[PDB]
């Protein structure tokens, strides 16, 4: 898969399960248009968001819905969500893994980009 | 100073100097509208963005212009910018820090009571 | 495997390949004794360090040799290595994944602990 | 102040207060020996560990006693402590920061010239 999202919970030391993820792409009029969405699995991973055909060059935003995640665990966190905004596929198709490590008042995000 | 932003560079072990930072507030039509902006100083900090009177409860976004910072250094980065989106709550000082690398960033909020 | 180490390079956006990892365990005289070692693969992962039988309760240190990694890429980094020190298996056997995200003047480390 | 240590708590969004910090230097027999120590202040910082005269080039270790910090808050942590090992080089001020969570930490070094 050309786009995978992995989310981990730094309070529990576990995958962050059932985290909602929304992906948008910038349109020709420079607005964000819905591109794909899903929820992380028991492994903290979200696969199957898109295909190589559909994932053309563009500016993408991966929105990870961290506030809803934390609230369900009894934590009122600082952020509304974690946002990851990047140009994709501007040098040809790549595979992207976006990882996010979550705490209530912090997060870290890292991308691994590979050429298939 | 109810809101301060600090940006650090994890490639060079330094403050991230002259980084543009833009703050937005959510308007009634649920759109983002410009609220304040500036560039980080030689210590990587940006003070004086807003005042207590102006910084009312609401949802804000801080957008740190990391791509241009890395381009100026000749380093290829992943992200267009870093985004920190949060609600201000009167329930008193917010420090938003961001630690920047070319393909990763970490952001932390310190919320303290004067 | 009960102990796995994963290392990523935040400058390149890639797995950190051929990173040396040394694991130690505290001995009865409170000194660090060699426990296992290896190098990360092309995926940034190091498997096969130990077995469930050998990985008894104890205090362990995973030493990730980050300075040698960076120097080979032309970077003189800040740290000598990244150290991860933890009690393991004190509530019965667990599986541990230790991840480290590396930059020249920073690193992040996260553990995922699961019960098999 | 050639060496400062700052510790932050990512669960509460605050400085990490009253955290014990121990600094070691490598001795000639390649063993670690105590060099300096203290506890972080209400701002999460620890100043005054050493002096310019004393902080000569060499390999140092900073060990932040995170387990006891989390135990006092009633939170189960992963690590015994956080360790930052580095060489001091005369090639001038070191700030070591650590952002703490129960199963993760991030550490950053800012090296600046006065």
């Amino acid at each position: 898969c050309p786009l995978m999202v992995k989310v981990l919970d730094a309070v529990r030391g576990s995958p962050a399960i059932n985290v909602a993820v929304h992906v948008f792409r910038t349109a020709a009029d420079d607005t964000w248009e819905p591109f794909a969405s899903g929820k992380t699995s028991e492994s903290g991973e979200l696969h199957g968001l898109t295909t190589e055909e559909e994932f053309v060059e563009g500016i993408y935003k991966v929105e990870i819905d961290t506030k809803s995640y934390w609230k369900a665990l009894g934590i009122s966190p600082f952020h509304e969500h974690a946002e990851v905004v990047f140009t994709a596929n501007d040098s040809g198709p790549r595979r992207y893994t976006i990882a996010a490590l979550l705490s209530p008042y912090s997060y870290s995000t890292m991308a691994v980009v590979t050429n298939p």
